[PDB]
């Protein structure tokens, strides 16, 4: 079989695509299958992609509803112990798929590591209860999980277009998946939405970490967390709800020190 699945989604990504697939090709040391779902692109980029045309690449090219839709696509035929998401404008550094295979050896569901961005490192935070009711806490794309993790866990929510990563990783999470955090670059992320709309999305999947909160109160605890707001009313919102669940006790006793 394949000790790593890397599915990439693109749609006109004939700048980048090539750099793409060359970070994954050349990892060493791993049996690697690549997966690229296009979404009916109408550019040069499917015939970069068959320029390589090696025995374990797959493509996919049809009409989607969206980037996670495309991953969940990919996800579902992969054969590999290990899957991973990869832009067509990132890269995979130097030997991280030897390492996510290193970790997946020793029984880790899994492996995420540190994500660079415009020249710095992503400020991630932990696979924790705290998580829930904040962000995605690594970069998604610096993510590997595996065929278990997937079959627990599922496919990714196309509900939320911008933030079904965070939403499959607070999943992963109440799902008491394991995880290994690598403090190495796995991932160099491309640069080249309105805050609103993201903050709407981080809201609601708060509220379906924790479905006892009202919109103001998910809001609230996302700007107390974030330093948007202030943090008067975090001891309300314990004991409002401390009874509900523990997850949640244990999510703001991590998030909120005092
Ligand atoms: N298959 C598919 N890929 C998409 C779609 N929208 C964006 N992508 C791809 O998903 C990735 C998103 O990276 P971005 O360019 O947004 O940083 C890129 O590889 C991009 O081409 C889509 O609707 N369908």
């Amino acid at each position: 079989e394949f000790d790593i699945t890397v599915v990439i989604p693109t749609f006109k990504a004939e700048k980048t695509v090539g750099q793409c697939l060359e970070s994954v090709l050349s990892q060493q040391g791993v049996s690697t299958e690549i997966i690229v779902v296009d979404g009916g692109s109408p550019d040069a980029t499917i015939s970069i992609v068959q320029s390589f045309s090696s025995t374990n690449l797959t493509i996919i090219s049809e009409p989607d509803r969206g980037i996670y839709d495309a991953i969940n696509k990919g996800v579902s035929r992969a054969q590999g112990g290990m899957i991973g998401v990869l832009g067509a404008d990132d890269v995979y550094k130097p030997n991280v798929l030897s390492v996510v295979k290193e970790n997946a050896s020793r029984g880790v569901e899994i492996v995420a590591g540190l994500t660079l961005i415009d020249g710095q490192l992503r400020a991630d935070e932990q696979y924790r209860p705290a998580a829930l009711i904040s962000g995605i806490p690594f970069g998604h794309n610096a993510m590997f999980a595996s065929q278990e993790a997937y079959r627990k866990v599922g496919l990714y929510d196309l509900a939320y277009r911008i933030c079904a990563d965070a939403e499959w990783v607070h999943r992963a999470i109440k799902s008491d998946i394991s995880c290994r955090k690598v403090e190495q670059v796995f991932v160099e992320f491309g640069t080249e939405s309105n805050p609103e709309e993201i903050i709407a999305e981080a809201c609601s999947v708060i509220q379906r970490n924790f479905p006892f909160l009202l919109k103001e109160e998910a809001k609230y605890l996302l700007y107390g967390v974030r330093g948007w707001g202030e943090t008067s009313r975090i001891e309300q919102i314990l004991r409002k709800y401390g009874h509900e669940s523990v997850l949640f006790v244990t999510a703001l006793q991590e998030a909120f020190p005092a």
